[PDB]
């Protein structure tokens, strides 16, 4: 249903009822080694069926180049089923199935 | 001082460490796992945003700060009375205490 793609990783198949921790800290669901990412950068969740919530913690988040603090994203917000994300200076892509 | 602790009734205080994402929910194995029906499995997160300031973000569940609903909120000593800030996660009462 909702997949998250960072360069160099397998697609992350986002599951319900799970808090995804995103940062440069090791041992997180999404640990990215890039120096532009904060140790505790952000968190993602499935808010309800087909809808992902992203929340910025210590790091900044951009959705299609617009800064957001907290944002809910579903297929209706996508272009050709995709959304560009950026965490610090690290780009990623969400895809809705 | 820059000590910030989270209290859920009759649980030991959780002292919040910098650069750490605290998962808050009913799911077992989280930093803050609370067995209450009104807590969602993936309810919220807390993290030290900067010295003496905690950011809380509501995920699946709702958060209330001194009874006012918030989605993302930053809380430091300026929001405390006698060192305390009242929080609610769903129907679960909690408080932040600032050193």
């Amino acid at each position: 249903d909702v997949s998250l793609f960072f360069g160099g990783l397998p697609a992350i198949l986002l599951k319900a009822d799970t808090i995804y921790r995103i940062g440069r800290q090791k041992g997180l669901e999404i640990s990215i080694a890039d120096e532009s990412m904060e140790l505790a950068h952000a968190t993602a969740c499935i808010l309800r069926r087909g809808v992902v919530r992203l929340a910025a913690l210590v790091g900044k988040i951009f959705v299609n180049d617009q800064e957001e603090t907290v944002v809910d994203i579903g297929m209706e917000n996508a272009v050709a089923g995709k959304v560009k994300l950026r965490f610090g200076n690290v780009e990623a892509r969400l895809e809705f199935g």
